[PDB]
């Protein structure tokens, strides 16, 4: 992976409505709020997308409610993280909890990190779950 | 009285996120750079006193508002000013004080609408209003 960091030159922040675009635009969800993305699952599905292999599809979790199955998806995206050689570290105790700054800090360095990575190639997110 | 502005009004057309900040910010000499800031208020209040001047209670506005309880006291003087003039239109306060794009941005295009269907063209310093 391209990796990116706090002095990268990027394009700009996306605001919180932007944000959800992309994500249910790209992964055809239907996000409300940026709170919902501490279930890791669309990150698992970027992963997915920008790597195809790099994440264990069949375990992660598209419906999860409780904590715990958060932290399950996570774990999937660490170990892509891992394998990839992605030098970010994810805080995943802090985003499971589902608060707004801890989640939209995350997903602005996400977003850089996808636009870096990404080939265009063509993804049908529906298909793939 | 206001002219009031309806879904079923002739209008002008909608104008981007782009287009309407620039709106904003030439007529009112400001600097937002995007639509969500709208969510604290002042400068629909400045656009009162502009249209119907005596409408507001200018010296009561809060232009330097960072908290959400500052921008709904924008927001009741705001509606003070609606009722005083006429004007039929509910203001969603909740749904604007929180910064939601979709809710201020459907707003503000009925804002300008109703703007331009009152606007009598007199001069204004929107600077010297402020001070």
């Amino acid at each position: 992976a391209v990796n990116v960091y706090s002095t990268s030159v990027t394009s700009d922040n996306l605001s919180r409505h932007d944000m959800l675009a992309w994500i249910n635009e790209s992964l055809q969800l239907n996000l409300t709020k940026i709170e919902q993305l501490c279930s890791g699952a669309a990150y698992c599905q970027f992963m997915d997308m920008l790597f195809p292999g790099s994440i264990a599809l069949k375990k992660v979790k598209f419906q999860a409610k409780l904590e715990h199955e958060y932290i399950q998806n996570f774990k999937i995206l660490q170990a892509g993280f891992k394998r990839m050689g992605v030098d970010k570290i994810i805080p995943v105790d802090k985003l499971v909890k589902g608060k707004f700054q801890d989640n939209f800090e995350f997903v602005q360095w996400f977003k850089k990190f996808f636009d870096a990575n990404y080939d265009g190639k063509d993804y049908d997110p529906v298909a793939a779950r």
